């Protein structure tokens, strides 16, 4: 048997299974059903169902151990199921299929595919399989795995292609993601990009890259350009002594030496963190350059791989420069805090002795900001270094 | 009284509360209620329900100041109300909570906790408490807070996890984000992060540090690395010009004077603009450092 | 009548057109254009606002929105947080 309505049944201690459906069965309908199962002879389900396409709303029982079961599947306090196209709170709609609906929006809105839906949104179309549009107005998608959030005049054309509060703009990227922009098109594949009228700024997922088309700032008050150098002898130097090179690696400065920096605090920029990998993990030349293997991924995506170095182990547990003690944050230009000497003056030049400013050639001193004192043995100064 | 169907009634000028349901009900069907109250002494609601139980569908009337009252609440134009597990437009799902749904879904979606969703999904699973899966394939949600969406074998498996347009991925940081990513396991907290098959990018949210495994670029055609310095007395100081060192300040440079740089108004990197707060609103020690 | 509320707990409420609240506890949005979801103590309030993943959060600004974001407010235009604790944030066009 098949399109049948069952509505309004009630089962006092009547039937294992309260309802069945049988297999293959298109069309049914189940509205109040409720049971009572305790005096049956081992009762299993107040509705059952062997397929998944039955309608199924207004169930309850007692006695029944299971109220729903649907495609091998317990509801054990009941279950409210629809089948085909749906829409509720809107005010009107295009296109919905069987798999798709339309939610608290209004005129027009539409979603035509399998897995496409629309919410809470004004005038907008998804033909997108796997897809979502919610809170917008003027807005398309209708590449694939797209979400559409809090934007207006927004296209979203191709695969993982997204926008949240975006505003006329259209991502065509693969896995390409827009935030908070407003007139901007976009077509990077792993790409996350923002702009007015042009693209402003963009993090590459692809290559690592992070652009600015303005101005790039890090730091506090007083800060500098650093690199991590390793410390001869793996010492510890403290914050504010000039440093030098001697066997590739760091050490307190001397007279007549060549001061490549300070230990440094307050750096904006550094360089040679080794913050994601051991710095050893990736094949490079003899010039430190990453080598390549052009690789074309399953999918499409075209890209080029950094190679595997054989020597990496995996079970090495990784801890970074930033936590070992030989390696040090050296600011190489900008306004430093230097440990001076009772020789050295504001607006004059310093060299070193063991690491200490003494009144001499380099940089310039730009303002004593610690007088020297006998006690500590030191002062500080803010030192131009270039 | 209890497990109750009320259908198909038309009420004229018949009761100030037309459909009145009492407390501690827990099973009543109402549906298709038209009720006029022109004609009636202080009409109060066309249905009335103390607790929120009560399914509701099919509600309409002229004359009744109130079409719904629903625990405690007037659903003015009438209300739509279903209880329970909640399935709509989809082809096959697994198990729904009573305070889950799965709509628009296709191959086994699942929503087996409080407050879990699916939507637009094919084979995804939430047992996420307060999550949402959207616009996805083979994907998972299992700790709390979660959102997944546009994604495909996407797993977020802790408490604020969350990925947007990312393939093969796994985001398991605290308050941790993936964006527009392939193939990365994620950990770091309050944390944002991007890449192909390695972790490319960060935005430290709790540090506030910026990352990038390649380069970071900034400015325009001819630029400089640049840093913000405080001009003596106070003067402007106009690009272009040559500025020096007197009493840690800048003015421009004269004869056999050390020149420190140039005025710049096309900077790509910049140090100590104190853009976020006052430059002091922090404790710093001797050396400048927090 | 151009709200809803699914799969939510504790007096979640969206109150005018197109504002709709899913998978959440005790959450509000009056925002015309907005949806809430997987959240808890959240309010929406401008226009054009998502809240995801999200704890004692508020958007009241136009396309304003937060995403993994906890005890925090979004008050600027097309202004996007993420993956954020405890901050007020103003600017227009700034994701933070
Ligand atoms: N061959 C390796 N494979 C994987 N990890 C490694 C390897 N060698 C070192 N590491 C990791 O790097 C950390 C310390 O680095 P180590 O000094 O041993 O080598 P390195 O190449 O000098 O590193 P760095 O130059 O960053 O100091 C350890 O925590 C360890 O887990
Ligand atoms: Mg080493």
């Amino acid at each position: 048997g098949d399109a049948v309505n069952i509505s309004n049944v009630t089962l006092n201690n009547s039937g294992r299974y309260g309802v069945s459906i049988g297999s293959g069965i298109e069309n049914v309908s189940i509205t109040n059903i409720s049971g009572i199962g305790d005096g049956i002879n081992s009762p299993v389900a107040l509705v059952s169902t062997i397929n998944s396409n039955p309608e199924i709303s207004g169930l309850s029982s007692i006695g029944y151990p299971t109220v729903a079961r649907v495609a091998g599947t317990d509801y054990n306090d009941g279950l409210t199921l629809f089948n085909g196209a749906f829409r509720a709170s809107t005010t009107s709609s295009g296109k919905i299929h069987s798999e798709g609906f339309i939610m608290g929006s209004t005129s027009g809105c539409e979603a035509s595919v399998s897995k496409s839906g629309v919410l809470t949104s004004s005038s907008s179309k998804t033909s997108s399989e796997r897809s979502l549009i919610a809170g917008s107005s003027t807005s398309e998608a209708k590449g694939t795995y797209n979400t559409i959030l809090g934007s207006l005049g927004a296209v979203a054309d191709e695969q993982f292609a997204a926008l949240i509060s975006a505003s006329q703009s259209r991502a065509s990227g693969n896995h390409n993601l827009i935030l908070s922009s407003y007139g901007i098109n976009t077509t990077g594949s792993y790409k996350v990009n923002g702009g007015f009228e042009k693209i402003n700024w963009e993090l590459d997922s692809l290559n690592g890259r992070i652009k600015a088309r303005d101005t790039v700032t890090g730091g506090n008050t007083w800060s500098d350009f650093a690199q991590y150098f390793e410390s001869l002898g793996g010492q510890v130097i403290e914050t504010g002594y000039l440093v030098t090179l001697e066997k590739g690696k760091i050490r307190k400065a001397e007279k007549g030496e060549k001061i490549i920096g300070v230990i440094s605090e307050t750096a904006g920029f550094v360089l040679g963190e080794s913050s994601f990998e051991w710095q050893g993990a990736v094949l490079k030349n003899e010039f430190g350059g990453i080598i390549y293997e052009e690789v074309t991924t399953e999918d499409g995506v075209k890209f080029k791989r950094p190679l595997p170095n054989p020597d990496f182990d995996p079970n090495k547990n990784y801890i970074p420069r930033s936590q070992r003690r030989e390696w040090h944050v050296v600011g190489l230009l900008g306004q430093i805090a230097v440990r001076i000497d009772e020789t050295v003056k504001q607006g004059h030049s310093i060299d070193a002795v063991g690491g200490v400013a003494t009144d001499g050639d380099n940089f310039i001193v730009q303002e004593i900001t610690t007088p020297y004192t006998k006690e500590k043995g030191y002062g500080v100064a803010i030192v131009l270094v270039k």
